[PDB]
């Protein structure tokens, strides 16, 4: 597409996007990037993808290193020079600066008359998460990708054939042993992946907000305390920022909540009174303990498996299931092959690089939850959203 | 606001169609600063920490697998995945994934499960951009990588002599020079000597109709009996840049001469429809072609500390003719009020590998000052990187 039909396109996700149509925004975003590349020239391409992203990873990440997002959101309207941030931060007044311009540049902060301001998004990757997500990214993912070119010419340009042992993470570590393993001995990326899984998707339409998944009819309505009094289960919940989303919206609540997830995982949660769930720690390749509850929810869990592991996932699953009554509910990425999106290749290759898998398609799931015993009744999108929500049942 | 970066692409946009200096480049901007506006904190992570680190791996491996080649010989038949697997030598699931992150990239096109180079693929598959994106994947991005840790562990300094206490050094473990380390390391200087007709191609060169004023300024009152060499490129690398200015200018009213490293000049196609001598000159030393009507420097004393910036501009100084040698310098001028993607971009390249800057025109002037040179003037394009300083004898 020409540079007009695409500034025509641009000018068309506007409107949508001014009257507040869904997925409007991510729409506009993509006609952007649509438009800036076929605007550049091979020259501009190098020195974007080569020169400036590199060197906006390494910046972002250093600012986490001296507390600068931080000093910028304090400062609100009344930001701060190079030499007050140089003087906060311990750094040499010239190398900030010239660090600091390239984040202007870069649209993360702005200055106006040699004072530099926070934005919406440098205040936002202020907050801790943020902080250990940029920690994480940098560190652990980086050397990761940056190993493909290697890696795959010296393993025959091959799909890893194990996965979690055989893929670009191990060679870019040095290690032969998984990415959960490798979590567990290199403190502090267990506790930062940890933190970053409230993060890598925040800011976008969960799956029970309005116009995604029906929560009220397909869940709410029906519930039957005398088949179980457990209302959901979030296997593989992380530190549960899921579930507690989910609690606070459909409260007051008819049954309970209950977390699932490693045992490393569930001590990180700091103890509160105010949280809705239980914080219980369980297995994903052990069979299902929590019986008969009404839905039983997943989110980016099997998506990081091969297909075997992927099966045994689902199918620990099946014992628990009441017939007509349990819901199996699977937050994950439904690749359309013929419809490449960022989205989707964004997550396939960060399977990759961290656990020698990819995202799947439909056709893929369906093959997934058949074997496990599964068998789908709907499939719900949303706008701009890179998830499904795939409702199963018992075969 | 959006709404008001939306107003603003628009009109930039009809610029655009306008075909008026700088307007490409401006629609660029404004079109990043719309993903800015509306992008949550999630999606620029995602952007930053995902899309770009496998988009770099990516095109860096299809240099090793002849992709961009293959999509270009394609033309508009095109190849699918099972077709570019085969032609590549890969797993076709691995291909296939891996090209449509090239094309949820925008990179090259997908329609009905085939694939298509694009203008920018098939530019990327020269071989002077397949070097470039090797040196840049190689060389520079651990570098750049290395920026949080070396500038933790040196206490958050300028490099304090430049070439050997930079991220660069501590990045690929050595304590020389970046450009020591290119002739112990082959073939990445031959891979920067070729990178280096690619880094700004297809930008208005400084001699274009409304940047600097050649015919005006350098034809105009040429003297013969002054001296026959029209214009010495100093450090002008393979001559790409004075290939460019001899067919503009022709026929020539005088000699072009390039001078570079001789390793530099000895990589040169020997030519017979060559327009310019190929000579060794160290930039170092004294300036040995007297009285010429031009002396020409693009992207040199930008790499090196002030004190041998001084030396590389003062080197000219006793070769120029007073009142008939111009002294063109053809390097960024940061405007530090208005800092742009242009000069940030290569202000840290400089950084990454020569524990250099980029200057302000107070910096500028202050060097030539130094050196025994005055500015005359200082041209601009919109949406070039470098200005054109003319200078002269102090
Ligand atoms: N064998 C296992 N037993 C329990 N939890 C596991 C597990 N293998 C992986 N997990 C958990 O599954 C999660 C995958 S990351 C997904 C986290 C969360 N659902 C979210 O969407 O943000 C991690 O928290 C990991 O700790
Ligand atoms: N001491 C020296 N003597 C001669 N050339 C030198 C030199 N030090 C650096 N150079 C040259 O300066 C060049 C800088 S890269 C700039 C190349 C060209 N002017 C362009 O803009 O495309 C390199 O080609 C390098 O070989
Ligand atoms: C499935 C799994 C990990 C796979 C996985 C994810 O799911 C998500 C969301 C992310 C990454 C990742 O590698 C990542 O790099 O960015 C986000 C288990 C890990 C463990 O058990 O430690
Ligand atoms: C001045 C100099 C190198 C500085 C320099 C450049 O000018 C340009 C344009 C570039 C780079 C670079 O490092 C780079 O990495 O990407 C483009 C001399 C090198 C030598 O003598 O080998």
């Amino acid at each position: 597409a020409s540079p007009a039909s695409i500034i025509q396109e641009l000018a068309s996700a506007a409107k949508q996007y001014e009257n507040n149509e869904s997925g409007a925004r991510e729409a506009l975003i993509a006609q952007s990037r649509a438009l800036i590349a076929s605007l550049e020239v091979p020259s501009e391409f190098i020195q974007h993808t080569f020169w400036s992203q590199p060197a906006l990873s390494a910046i972002v990440r250093l600012a986490t290193d001296v507390n600068l997002f931080q000093y910028l959101k304090d400062a609100q309207e009344e930001g701060l020079n190079a030499e007050a941030l140089a003087s906060k931060t311990g750094m040499d007044v010239s190398l900030f600066a010239r660090l600091a311009r390239h984040l202007v540049a870069m649209n993360v902060i702005t200055s106006r008359n040699g004072v530099f301001y926070g934005t919406a998004l440098s205040n936002g990757l202020a907050a801790e998460n943020y902080q250990q997500s940029i920690r994480f990214c940098h560190d652990v993912s980086r050397p990761s990708f940056g190993a493909f070119p290697s890696f795959f010419k010296g393993n025959g340009y091959k799909t890893p054939a194990l996965g979690t042992t055989d893929g670009p993470f191990q060679s870019a570590h040095k290690v032969d042993i998984s990415f959960p393993q490798w979590l567990v001995g290199n403190p502090p990326y267990l506790q930062y992946f940890n933190s970053y899984m409230s993060a890598y998707r925040a800011g976008k339409p969960n799956w029970c907000d309005n116009g995604f998944y029906p929560v009220a009819d397909r869940l709410l309505n029906g519930f039957d305390a005398s088949v179980s009094d457990v209302l959901l289960v979030d296997v593989g919940g992380g530190r549960g920022h899921d579930i507690a989303t989910f609690g606070s919206q459909f409260s007051p609540l008819p049954g309970r909540l209950v977390l699932q997830d490693r045992e490393q995982v569930i001590n990180s949660i700091p103890a509160d009174e105010s949280r809705q769930f239980e914080a219980t720690t369980h297995d994903i390749f052990t069979t299902q303990p929590v019986k008969h509850a009404r839905a039983y929810y997943m989110h980016s869990v099997p998506h990081g498996f091969g297909d075997e592991d992927a099966v045994k996932i689902m199918a620990n699953l099946v014992p628990a299931l009441a017939k007509g009554y349990s819901r199996v509910l699977l937050n994950e990425i439904v690749v359309d092959e013929e419809r490449p999106v960022m989205s989707a290749t964004n997550m396939d290759l960060i399977m990759l690089a961290h656990m020698g898998a990819k995202e799947r398609t439909e056709a893929d799931w369906r093959s997934i939850l058949t074997r496990a015993g599964l068998k789908v009744v709907n499939i719900y999108s949303y706008p701009g959203v890179a998830e499904s929500l795939i409702e199963a049942e018992l075969a």
